RNA sequence: AGAAAAAGAAAGACGAAGCACUUCUUUUUCGCCAGGUUUACUGUAAUUGUGAAAAGGUUGGAAGAUCUGGCCAAAGAAGGU
């Protein structure tokens, strides 16, 4: 960060984010909002992608629900892929079990990508069936 | 694979500026097949038909011969009168 590095800032931030900085229900924030503005809205992704890692403030399901929609709202690439994969991965809102028809597929429908996104994680835990035609 | 993050892109209806501001809701990226959905028609093989050039006197059956003298040649390859 004295060496003004909004990236190698950014990057040590998820890196120990990783590496177990603390989560406490309020050091999940702390970390997210000190790496938030970090000269990259890719940077804010991250945070929010360490976020979703430890999952202390990213059990607010319908909190990450309205994040990445303002994400994927402005077409934010990094913030939509990381956000809804560890969401439905931590169960929060990427799909369900009556309109997940709708919110999965609408993920995919949403722009001519992060349907490989979902490919990436989103397809690998579609469970948008218990059947083969899905 | 070992565990040692990853790396991506379309239109339509809705507010708005009479479009774009993006926010909700569906849309497709050929292994090799096969008609077609009209082509912006124009530069880039060729066939066949066309494809130029003045007159006079002489002998002879008849001139292309002859004497006098002009014209074409990217045609003086040839073939008949």
């Amino acid at each position: 960060a004295a060496a003004a590095a909004a990236a190698a800032a950014a990057a040590a931030a998820a890196a120990a984010a990783a590496a177990a900085a603390a989560a406490a229900a309020a050091a999940a924030a702390a970390a997210a909002a000190a790496a938030a503005a970090a000269a990259a809205a890719a940077a804010a992704a991250a945070a929010a992608a360490a976020a979703a890692a430890a999952a202390a403030a990213a059990a607010a399901a319908a909190a990450a629900a309205a994040a990445a929609a303002a994400a994927a709202a402005a077409a934010a690439a990094a913030a939509a892929a990381a956000a809804a994969a560890a969401a439905a991965a931590a169960a929060a809102a990427a799909a369900a079990a009556a309109a997940a028809a709708a919110a999965a597929a609408a993920a995919a429908a949403a722009a001519a990508a992060a349907a490989a996104a979902a490919a990436a994680a989103a397809a690998a835990a579609a469970a948008a069936a218990a059947a083969a035609a899905a």
